[PDB]
């Protein structure tokens, strides 16, 4: 045990280094996830105005 434990300290850098990484993985899941939300707001958006422009030309006409 005097050897396993020895080197968990050898293996530590490494093993905040596997953290970081998944830790860094996740936020970049939600970001992607709140990239995807806010582009789907604009579309939206674009599809709400864009009627409200074919309606406002109907006005018009």
């Amino acid at each position: 045990v005097r050897a396993d434990l020895q080197a968990t300290a050898l293996l530590a850098s490494r093993g905040f280094a596997l953290y970081n990484a998944a830790n860094l993985k996740s936020i970049d899941f939600h970001r992607r996830i709140e990239e995807k939300s806010l582009a789907q707001l604009k579309r939206q958006m674009e599809r709400i105005r864009a009627k409200q422009e074919k309606h406002r030309q109907g006005r018009v006409d």
